[PDB]
């Protein structure tokens, strides 16, 4: 299924620390953020998507159209400019963020009532799992 709509509660978070250090996130910010649980609210209509990821310390919003390149400024994270592109590989939603860092992006999919989000940067991979609220 290609339908990520809804509110998603984090159930599992693996190696968020390695991801954030690959982004060179500062120390005080990093080890507050590795404690946190996230909630995702996603609105998907065709190619149009809107994320909103929330926590008590770090929040992240992105809006994009699948198959349209867009410039992203990751002000809430590492404060870098990247050229982002989100496309479909089968039923997996794939984002590439062309920038200074190699292999930066994320992937995603639904595995029967659960949402999986994989964040990558350099040789680091963080895996997050959410349940549909
Ligand atoms: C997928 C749906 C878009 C959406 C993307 C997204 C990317 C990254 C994150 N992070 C929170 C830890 C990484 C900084 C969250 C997020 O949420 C979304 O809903």
């Amino acid at each position: 299924t290609r339908d990520f709509n809804g509110t998603w509660e984090m159930e599992s978070n693996e190696n968020f620390e390695g991801y954030m250090k690959a982004l060179d996130i500062d120390f005080a910010t990093r080890k507050i953020a590795v404690r946190l649980t996230f909630t995702l609210v996603i609105d998907q209509d065709g190619d149009n998507f809107k994320c909103k990821a929330t926590s008590t310390f770090l929040n992240y919003d992105v809006d994009f159209t699948v198959g349209v390149e867009f410039d992203e400024y990751t002000k809430s994270l590492d404060n870098r400019h990247v050229k982002a592109l989100v496309t479909w590989e089968g039923d997996v939603l794939v984002c590439v963020q062309k920038g200074e860092k190699e292999n930066r992006g994320w992937k995603k999919w639904i595995e029967g009532d659960k949402l999986y989000l994989e964040l990558t940067c350099g040789d680091q991979v963080c895996r997050q799992v959410f349940k549909k609220k």
